[PDB]
């Protein structure tokens, strides 16, 4: 476990996520100044939830997507027995979709980056779902107001999908190597960057899993109808 060796695992993590971040932060940055009108708001407010759950399950899936590929590219996920591959990604992938949501969060205004523009959350009044909805708002909230960096979501993340307390793996001291790396990669960049501190600021993570298996279950009630 050398230093050269730790230094090389982050880069190499922060590779694997600039090359899968779906969306470059640069685009949704430069888009913030362009919102939704109130006539484009109402609009996808008219729609049914069902269209709306449409919409937003082929947003997920196609996020979901890309989280595949960065787990595939994280040094030695690939060398796992696709049984635990596939216990950690059912098991992480909607976790690490919804951390990486926060880059398209403007914290400046509550805006959200959805379809071409930034909207509020009245956007997805249709779903009825404004209790979770403003749950999402919040975390991402949270994690923007930390000025939260693509390499800390990178290495945050392959921490989210490494995890070697998931019920159901079999090579489990396998994937205890993988997460102690990580979380030694994890930590030593944080000080690097001078920003250790954000740890005792960051949401508990069962508060991670809390905000998902209350999204995981709602995704359960919209298929099939
Ligand atoms: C807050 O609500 C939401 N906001 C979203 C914001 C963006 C996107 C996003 O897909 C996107 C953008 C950037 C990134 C990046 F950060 F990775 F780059 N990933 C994904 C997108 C938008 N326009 C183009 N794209 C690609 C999807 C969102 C979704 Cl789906 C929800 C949502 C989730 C669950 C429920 S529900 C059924 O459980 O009630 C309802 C709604």
């Amino acid at each position: 476990a050398s230093l050269t060796e730790i230094e090389h695992l982050v880069q190499s993590v922060c590779k694997s996520y600039r090359e899968t971040c779906q969306l470059r932060l640069e685009d949704l940055l430069r888009q913030r100044s362009n919102i939704f009108s109130r006539e484009e708001v109402t609009g996808y407010q008219r729609k049914s939830m069902w269209e709306m759950w449409e919409r937003c399950a082929h947003h997920l899936t196609e996020a979901i997507q890309y989280v595949v590929e960065f787990a595939k590219r994280l040094s030695g996920f690939m060398e796992l027995c696709q049984n635990d591959q596939i216990v950690l990604l059912k098991a992480g992938a909607m976790e690490v979709v919804l951390v990486r949501m926060c880059r398209a969060y403007n914290a400046d205004n509550r805006t959200v980056f959805f379809e071409g523009k930034y909207g509020g959350m009245e956007l997805f009044r249709a779903l009825g779902c404004s209790e979770l909805i403003s749950s999402i708002f919040d975390f991402s909230h949270s994690l923007s107001a930390l000025h939260f960096s693509e390499d800390e979501i990178a290495l945050y993340t392959a921490l989210v999908l490494i995890n070697a307390h998931r019920p159901g793996l079999q090579e489990k001291r396998k994937v205890e190597q993988l997460q102690y790396n990580l979380e030694l990669a994890f930590h030593h960049h944080l000080c690097k960057t001078h920003r250790q501190s954000i740890l005792a600021k960051l949401p508990p993570k069962g508060k991670l899993r809390s905000l998902c298996s209350q999204h995981v279950e709602r995704l359960q009630i919209f298929q099939h109808l």
